[PDB]
């Protein structure tokens, strides 16, 4: 059994009050409350639609991925991260696609900077669909279990659908719902001796989640990277300022961009 799994377990056990405050304990959070207000009026100017854009930011700002020209997301939901590319210097063509529909979120429209950039439909189905030729690879794709085994055959369906759309030194971020299933693991190191990158932690992300993201540009050893995470969400069970810390949201402007 893997520390991942020891972790699964112990989380599954807690109550439902503990559930909740060790979801977010020591946790980093975005300032939400007047960008939803704005959006929740016909507002269409400035806001992120989902906290999902301030996720991206972490790592471009950082410069793990450095999105360009042709960009496709995959599973992009209202469209957090397609707009928040859709104004970066470098890129030139943001297509996101989603499910929709009843029970899922839909595509908002919005005049961010860059707008015109950025195509998203719903009802499609990312699985059962061609790959295009393109230069970055993004997906947020994953739906959670409580069981870790269902949760492997969700991720390395992911894996093997990202592959499929990779070429050669093509710039990505993508969400690894399991990363410390040993079948995941090892679908992993075959991917990284062919494409690079590596596995990273978001610290927006929640303790509930043991997710990371395979980026283009990073190093380190498969194995050490997730068994790092699982100790920190393990230590943070014991935890003793038991709050989330806040960070200002994103404005991604307003306009066309040529
Ligand atoms: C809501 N919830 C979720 N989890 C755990 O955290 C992981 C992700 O949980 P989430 O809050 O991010 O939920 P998700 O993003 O999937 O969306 P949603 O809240 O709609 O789904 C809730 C899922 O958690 C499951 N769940 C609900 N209550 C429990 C519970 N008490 N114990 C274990 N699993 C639970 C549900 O069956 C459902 O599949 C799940 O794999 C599960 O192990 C919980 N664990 C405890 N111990 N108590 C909980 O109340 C709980
Ligand atoms: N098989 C599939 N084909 C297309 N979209 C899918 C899919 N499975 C899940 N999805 C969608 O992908 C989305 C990922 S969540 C979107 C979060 C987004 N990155 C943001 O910033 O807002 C979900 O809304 C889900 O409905």
């Amino acid at each position: 059994e893997t520390l991942g799994e020891k972790w699964k377990s112990r989380l599954n056990a807690l109550g439902k009050s503990e559930f909740q405050i060790y979801k977010k304990s020591g946790i980093q959070e975005v300032d939400r409350t007047l960008a939803k207000e704005g959006i929740k009026r016909g507002e269409t100017d400035h806001h992120a639609v989902s906290r999902g854009s301030a996720k991206l930011r972490w790592f471009v700002e950082r410069n793990l991925v450095t999105p360009e020209g042709k960009v496709v997301d995959l599973g992009c939901g209202r469209g957090g991260w397609s707009y928040y590319c859709g104004g970066l210097k470098n890129v030139r063509e943001v297509k996101g696609l989603t499910k929709g529909g009843p029970g899922h979120e839909e595509p908002i429209p919005m005049s961010t900077y860059g707008w015109n950039l950025v195509r998203l439909q719903s009802g499609v189905d990312v699985f059962f669909i061609p790959p295009e030729r393109c230069d970055t690879l993004l997906c947020d794709i994953g739906e959670s279990s409580p069981n870790p085994t269902v949760e492997a055959g969700r991720t390395l369906r992911v894996l093997n659908l990202v592959e499929n759309w990779l070429s050669n030194n093509t710039q990505f971020c993508v969400k690894v719902l399991n990363p410390y299933m040993s079948s995941v693991i090892e679908k992993m190191e075959a991917l990284q001796r062919k494409h690079g990158g590596a596995l990273v932690r978001n610290p927006l992300s929640r303790n509930s989640t043991h997710e990371m993201y395979w980026v283009s540009n990073a190093s380190g050893n498969i194995v050490s990277s997730v068994n790092m995470i699982s100790r920190m969400l393990i230590n943070r069970f014991t935890m003793r300022h038991k709050k989330a810390t806040y960070e200002p949201d994103v404005d991604l402007g307003s306009g066309t961009r040529n």
